[PDB]
């Protein structure tokens, strides 16, 4: 079918993650966001990329990682959950639940309860629906999923970190020249 009633949120800006895993390069995580549905989210998550406010992503790891559910990074001040922050201070509210967690791949804000959005994200690899209407979606992954699953995969201990560290090597901002609806799959 064509889908015309099914379309889902515009993808307006890309960011990507070069990836390591200890030493290893692995690979490019190309993520779209949703900058009309989400803007503020977006530009908060965009910026984080760049780096341009001071503070950011790049060399930052993915300290929580569970098989069949999800990748979880952003912490740049603290690397183990406790930290982060986001261009509007440590906490911004809950931008809005326009979006759910369709699919693997879907890019959602860590939080620790309402309102509680810093710069912790999280990657799904599985539909994770018991969360819609908690998290904030505002991306969804493009390209380089294959390289997501190596990260979900990597050996953790008993508290979900990697045994060996999952880092973000490069980051930054890849512009969309014309906004395109995806899937909301
Ligand atoms: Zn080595
Ligand atoms: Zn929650």
């Amino acid at each position: 079918a064509m889908d015309e009633k099914k379309k889902g949120p515009k993808v307006t800006v890309k960011v990507y993650f070069d990836l390591r895993i200890g030493d290893e390069d692995i690979g490019r995580v190309v993520i779209g966001l949703f900058g009309k549905t989400v803007p503020k989210t977006v530009d908060n998550f965009v910026a984080l990329a760049t780096g341009e406010k001071g503070f950011g992503y790049k060399d930052s790891k993915f300290h929580r990682v569970i098989k069949d559910f999800m990748i979880q990074g952003g912490d740049f001040t603290r690397g183990d959950g406790t930290g982060g922050k986001s261009i509007y201070g440590e906490r911004f509210p809950d931008e809005n639940f326009k979006l759910k967690h369709y699919g693997p791949g879907w890019v959602s804000m860590a939080n620790a309860g309402k309102d509680t959005n810093g710069s912790q994200f999280f990657i799904t690899t599985v539909k994770t629906a018991w969360l819609d209407g908690k998290h904030v979606v505002f991306g969804k992954v493009l390209e380089g999923m294959e390289v997501v699953r190596k990260v979900e995969t990597t050996k953790t201990d008993g508290r979900d970190k990697p045994l060996k560290d999952v880092t973000i090597a490069d980051c930054g901002k890849i512009e969309v020249e014309k906004p395109f609806a995806i899937a909301k799959e």
